[PDB]
């Protein structure tokens, strides 16, 4: 697909806040958020994070991601990774992750990208594996019902 990218803008918030289709999907990309997702919750994340970026195809915002950790010369950690349900499986996240890797390299001089993915999120785990991310550790977390889940902490060298 012909894809472009740019920093997220206020007009994009409504569309992006619509990407998570259920409580599980919101949990996977933003576990601190509370369902239902809202533009206020998205805007709050953007304001306390860095590098909020959208992927665009055929005039439609189809993907979003940002960094929740950024350490110059060291690493960035990617979060809020989400794609419009109708546009999944078409390379939008692959594209946007490539863009985010370049941004980490160029703006943060990062040697490493960290991505953490919840155990139930098979689509995420398989994506990051295909992009060359390796699992490093597993941490315990809790889901919104208080049930115990496993957070798979992965990384990839940059440059």
């Amino acid at each position: 697909m012909q894809l472009s990218h740019r920093p997220a803008e206020t007009g994009d918030l409504e569309t992006v806040a619509g990407f998570p289709q259920d409580r599980d999907e919101l949990f996977y990309c933003y576990p601190k958020a509370i369902w239902p997702f809202s533009v206020a919750q998205l805007a709050a994340a953007i304001a306390e994070r860095r590098g909020s970026t959208v992927a665009v195809h055929d005039g439609q915002v189809l993907g979003f991601a940002n960094f929740y950790q950024w350490q110059h010369g060291d690493f960035c950690a990617l979060g809020n990774m989400m794609v419009a349900p109708a546009a999944r499986g078409l390379g939008v996240a692959r594209y946007l992750i490539g863009v985010m890797e370049n941004l980490a390299r160029e703006q943060y001089k990062a040697r490493l990208m960290k991505i953490s993915c919840f155990n139930a999120n098979a689509a995420g785990l398989l994506l990051y594996t295909q992009l060359g991310y390796q699992p490093r550790a597993i941490a315990e977390r809790h889901d919104p019902d208080g049930r115990r889940v496993a957070l798979i902490q992965m990384d990839k060298p940059l440059e």
